[PDB]
């Protein structure tokens, strides 16, 4: 109960900035994530021993995908963190135990394609899921590892606590699903702009978080340039072959993930950065103003691209 996490003076400091990057070393991820659920949530949240062995059986049931890693769980994680010790008194202790896990599960099991390939390639878990297919999936993995003896971090909790927490897990994860991002902030958008955005109305909440889960999964995009723009290689590893098997299937897949048009992709990047990252870092600086550093970053970011395209780099 007295043993806490510490690390070390540069990653002690950075690790409390939202552009903070976790580092090429594996083994120090999950003291790094222990570290912030301990400060984030408290030393007395989780059984340390029970806690452990579930970042382990998460991590192993993570894939060696180029993006969709474990490294991308710890990295969402953290940007939820960060949110988290910058809004201290908005959110109840059920929702910080339940997003920091929320986060690290979200991608569990990813294989590295969409749910549109999934469609098309008619993948049984498409046949059981009809929509967010992979989202119902890293729920489903999720509740698996929490069955699994020893593992079940929340066995202090009530019945109804517990459902009440899986509940916040279901919804924050299921919104990891971009396709339900657009229509989520939109009405988030509309709500916060004729002034009906009540945090006390539960339905309200959840869109809120949901914006939340979005902002932490793209958060790559709010990093410092050289750490974005070396992300992207990874992404697009996946995107590229996803395209190749889309082609396999015979079906010319779309310019993002055809790699003979990778001249394409800082006008690509361009789109996105206008489309979908600068508009949800957008609301979500008007709905929790301390992350404006996110929208910040991620402006600088697309300012970097279009650098790219006028040749300058
Ligand atoms: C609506 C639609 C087409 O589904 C969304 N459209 C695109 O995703 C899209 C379109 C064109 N070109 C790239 C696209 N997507 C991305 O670039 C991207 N996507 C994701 C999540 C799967 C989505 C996360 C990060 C991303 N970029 C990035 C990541 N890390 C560092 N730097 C940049
Ligand atoms: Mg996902
Ligand atoms: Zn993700």
């Amino acid at each position: 109960g007295l043993m806490q996490f510490t690390l070390p003076v540069r990653l002690c400091k950075e690790i409390e900035l939202f552009h903070f990057d976790i580092g090429p070393f594996e083994n120090m991820w999950p003291g790094i994530f222990v570290y912030m659920v301990h400060r984030s949530c408290g030393t007395s949240c989780f059984e340390l021993e029970k806690l452990c062995r579930f970042i382990m059986s998460v991590k192993k049931n993570y894939r060696r995908v180029p993006y969709h890693n474990w490294k991308h769980a710890v990295t969402v994680a953290h940007c939820m963190y960060a949110i988290l010790q910058n809004n201290h008194t908005l959110f109840t202790d059920l929702e910080r135990k339940g997003l920091l896990i929320a986060c690290l599960c979200h991608d569990l099991d990813h294989r590295g394609f969409s749910n549109s390939y999934l469609q098309k390639f008619d993948h049984p878990l498409a046949a059981l899921y009809s929509t967010s297919t992979m989202e119902q999936h890293h729920f489903s993995q999720t509740v698996s590892i929490l069955q699994l003896e020893g593992h079940n971090i929340f066995s202090t909790l009530s019945s109804s606590e517990y459902e009440q927490v899986l509940e916040i897990i279901r919804k924050a994860i299921i919104a990891t699903d971009l396709a339900l991002y657009f229509g989520n902030r939109k009405q988030l958008e509309e709500m916060y702009q004729t002034g009906s955005l009540n945090l006390n109305n539960q339905s309200h909440r959840d869109r809120v978080i949901g914006l939340m889960m979005t902002a932490c999964d793209l958060c790559s995009v709010t990093k410092l340039w050289p750490v974005t723009k070396l992300t992207a290689n990874d992404i697009y590893a996946e995107f590229w072959a996803e395209g190749d098997e889309m082609k396999k299937l015979g079906i010319q897949p779309i310019p993002m993930m055809d790699r003979d048009k990778k001249d394409e992709v800082p006008q690509g990047q361009l789109g996105f950065y206008n489309a979908v990252a600068i508009p949800c870092y957008t609301t979500l600086t008007q709905i929790l103003p301390p992350t404006e550093p996110l929208l910040k970053a991620c402006r600088d970011n697309l300012s970097q691209w279009e650098k790219v395209i006028r040749g300058e780099e």
